[PDB]
């Protein structure tokens, strides 16, 4: 028996397998509104019973730093992203929209009025890292503004209000970014956050944002509605800590201690990793056995660590991104044991409704 068609359950969800589409930017959602592909390609992933995350996805009008990302805080938004939750729901799938803010990963021309992106820090990406522009070229991460405790608190409600638009466009729940160096990470990671208020410093001081904005959304559509993406162990954007099995360690003391003032369990924990192995084995593993919930894993999965990491009881779900681009059958292709299409990186932020999109083919 493949232990990843064994049923699990999310909560009040019942998934009839543990393959997960991971959350992936695809930088179709022309001028930010969700668009007719986004419900094809989704629609195309989805399987009864499966689990769905969605691209990112705007939480305001400064979240953004890539083109053609979707949001949902408009009317207009929630009305399109319906029109996309109805016709995954009917393939019998759950969906959850990944709310996503860029922070410092920003530029002026993803800017209202071109402006600077915010940040826990003045502290631009380093030169080492380069922006994708909306002509295709690449361009220079600037510096940020540094934000006050008031605006903190205005960043949280935008989180508090998306989450309770995605409820109102369908969604059965919402993720949290906080991973990969974004703004949520900008406040976690010790290489970034330079602060000396309270929302730095200290392990404490620097997970209060993230424990903030969880308590805000599990407090607006419910603990079961909501999970929780980091990325401790992974630099990118030059996100680095000085000890990432502490910060992660700390992260799950917060969500633990959130579930028990709420009485209820988060939908889910989902840690991304890098790829010694054995090494960062060791750190996921010790991050699922302190949590108390469900455990995603993500980051270079394949069909055989997948099967491995749900047998060992190293993760109660595996999420898939690059191949899931690749094959939208991917959950019946490692039911089968099919052989797997190769992905373009080259269309992975294009424009194009279908090509590098839908046109990938099914068995
Ligand atoms: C094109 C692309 C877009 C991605 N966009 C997001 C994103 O919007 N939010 C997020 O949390 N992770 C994003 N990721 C990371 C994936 O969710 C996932 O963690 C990673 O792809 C898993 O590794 P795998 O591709 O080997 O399966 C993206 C990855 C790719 C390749
Ligand atoms: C492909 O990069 C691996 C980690 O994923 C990211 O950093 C990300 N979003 O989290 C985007 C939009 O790419």
């Amino acid at each position: 028996n493949n232990p990843l068609f064994s049923p699990y359950k999310m909560g009040k969800f019942n998934l009839s397998h543990r393959v997960v589409l991971a959350p992936m930017t695809r930088c179709r959602a022309l001028n930010n509104i969700p668009q007719a592909a986004l419900g094809e390609y989704y629609e195309q992933r989805a399987t009864a019973g499966g689990f769905l995350i969605t691209e990112g996805t705007m939480i305001s009008p400064t979240s953004a730093g890539f083109p053609h990302v979707p949001g949902i805080f408009t009317k207009e938004q929630v009305r399109e992203w319906k029109k996309i939750v109805d016709v995954v729901h009917a393939k019998g799938a759950v969906i959850f929209c990944q709310l996503w803010h860029v922070g410092r990963a920003s530029h002026e021309v993803y800017q209202p009025a071109g402006a600077a992106p915010i940040s826990s820090t003045e502290k631009p990406i380093s030169n080492r890292w380069r922006i994708l522009m909306p002509d295709g070229t690449h361009g220079i991460y600037p510096k940020p503004r540094a934000i006050g405790t008031y605006e903190i608190s205005q960043v949280v409600e935008d989180y508090r209000r998306s989450a309770l638009n995605a409820i109102e466009a369908g969604f059965d729940g919402i993720e949290i970014h906080g991973a990969h160096g974004f703004l949520i990470d900008q406040f976690l990671k010790d290489g970034i956050n330079d602060r000396t208020d309270e929302y730095g410093g200290s392990l404490a001081n620097r997970c209060k944002f993230i424990t903030q904005v969880v308590q805000a959304v599990v407090s607006a559509i419910g603990a079961d509605r909501v999970g929780v993406r980091v990325s401790p162990a992974i630099d990118h954007l030059d996100a680095m800590d000085s000890n990432p099995l502490s910060l992660g360690l700390a992260v799950v003391e917060r969500l633990n201690k959130i579930q028990l003032h709420s009485g209820s369990k988060l939908a889910y924990l989902h840690v991304t990793q890098p790829r010694s192995e054995e090494e960062e084995a060791r750190l996921m593993r010790t991050l699922r056995n302190a949590y108390q919930g469900t455990f995603i894993c993500s980051g270079g999965y394949t069909r055989e660590l997948g099967i491995e990491a749900v047998a060992q009881g190293d993760a109660d779900l595996v999420s898939y991104g690059r191949l899931f681009i690749s094959n939208p059958d991917l959950v019946m292709r490692i039911k089968l044991n099919a052989p797997l299409n190769k992905y373009n990186r080259k269309t992975f932020y294009t424009q194009d409704p279908v090509v590098g999109y839908t046109d990938y083919p099914f068995l």
